[PDB]
């Protein structure tokens, strides 16, 4: 009216969110990046080069929010973010909500709205279960499952309201949510030291699937993507043999996942 | 001299933990029941009738633990429980750990020890995902997954130390065993609206156990997951409490 779609990218950790953002930006979307720290945010946010070459109305911001502290983060008064510009260096700003940047970007001729949520759920574990503290279990489950569930719920309600509030929006891709899992979440890929991380991804997966059935009668699309291991970090010999069990499912890279996310969002 | 295995039964609801305690007791084990509330315990605990027909050395006790309050219950200085007797009403007891009942029962010639742990992972969910609160999510996750994982790790630590402390235990009939109970809702076609988080917690428990089994190969400890059909409770895809008990027993004894 015009109407401008935006994606929220969540919990991205190993260049995966960078790759996702870059895809969405090349495809003409705006992004809200939700990082745990100012450092993670910076890594995810796209460069000034891809900023300058963006369509005139394209926007990117980032917001530091500690998912480790779920559910306390739900109750914060305002959120401290960072607004990006084509021509000048980034500027601090503050937000009433996670959807607020959409309000702030919008004017009389153009309405930015959230149409895509990607939950990356990227906190990794590298310790045997018997040697993992309560605090660590909490961090993995809060960052990978609990916080994603809340973003998912919050975002679905926003999406459901907006269809009512801006009827012309039915013209528009259907409202989408994608949650990223791991090949580790099921099957033969069982990696010692990966106990609660695998559990969290199985939880994210299963959750997304029952939710999809709840959202059938609604306009909302709920996808879960289950990539292979991405290069670096995360070695046992049996595993290397195990990994063979198949390609291309055993291994992944940021740019592949980015493409796989776009494939899902683009479907018609 | 005489080693007497004890079972810990956790998070039991809807008579599953009742069924489990029946089987275990009939077969000569002692139980430590960890329940959320005194009323939850009474349902799980075996009836005074079944107890008198038990052998002389058999014991039962119950401890109240609010698993919704994970990870706080981990820090208590002591735990308040209840000793069951064959010939009298129950006495209120204090325990310094969840395994302390074994020490208390033990005597020069008989050693009670925990050899089997069953996490029931009970709490259920009835609300749609978008109408369930954070507080409800925390409770489901804490009761069905967070606490079971903590119960599991604590127990494996105890199991490892005691195989060293009492070397004659390698020669026991059954190897230390952990069984976590999941649900058919945890995977596949059975996708029941109003169950997104509950299903999720079960998948988390299944997957955690599977990967744990991998870490427990080099060690004595058996780690099983069981995936029952829905219980008689709501409306090979259905399951009755009594039948889960047999599955748990066959898993432990073979």
């Amino acid at each position: 009216m015009h109407y401008l779609p935006v994606a929220i990218v969540t919990g991205a950790t190993r260049g995966i969110g960078k790759a996702i953002c870059q895809k969405l930006f090349q495809k003409g979307l705006s992004c809200i990046i939700l990082g745990s720290t100012k450092e993670s945010i910076e890594r995810t946010a796209i460069d000034r080069g891809q900023l300058q070459s963006g369509l005139s109305y394209q926007r990117q911001c980032a917001i530091a929010i500690d998912f480790k502290k779920w559910p306390h983060w739900l109750d914060y008064e305002s959120y401290d973010g960072i607004e990006y510009f084509k021509d000048r260096p980034p500027l601090k700003q503050k937000y009433s909500t996670l959807f607020d940047p959409c309000n702030k970007w919008s004017n009389n001729e153009r309405r930015y709205y959230v149409n895509l949520l990607i939950n990356c759920a990227g906190l990794t574990q590298e310790s045997l279960s018997v040697r993992t503290t309560a605090s660590q279990i909490q961090d993995i489950m809060n960052v990978n499952f609990m916080s994603p569930v809340t973003m998912t719920n919050i975002c679905i309600k926003y999406m459901m309201k907006s269809q009512r509030r801006w009827p012309e929006l039915s013209g528009q891709a259907r409202p989408t949510i994608v949650n990223i899992s791991s090949i580790l979440h099921s099957g033969k890929m069982k990696v010692p030291g990966t106990s609660v991380y695998s559990a969290s991804k199985a939880a994210l997966s299963r959750f997304t699937e029952v939710l999809a059935a709840e959202m059938e009668p609604r306009n909302i699309r709920c996808f879960t993507i289950s990539p292979g291991l991405v290069k670096g970090t995360d070695p046992v010999e049996a595993k290397e043999m195990l990994e063979r069990t198949i390609g291309a499912s055993g291994t992944s890279a940021p740019a592949e996942i980015a493409e796989e996310v776009w494939s899902l969002y683009s479907r018609t």
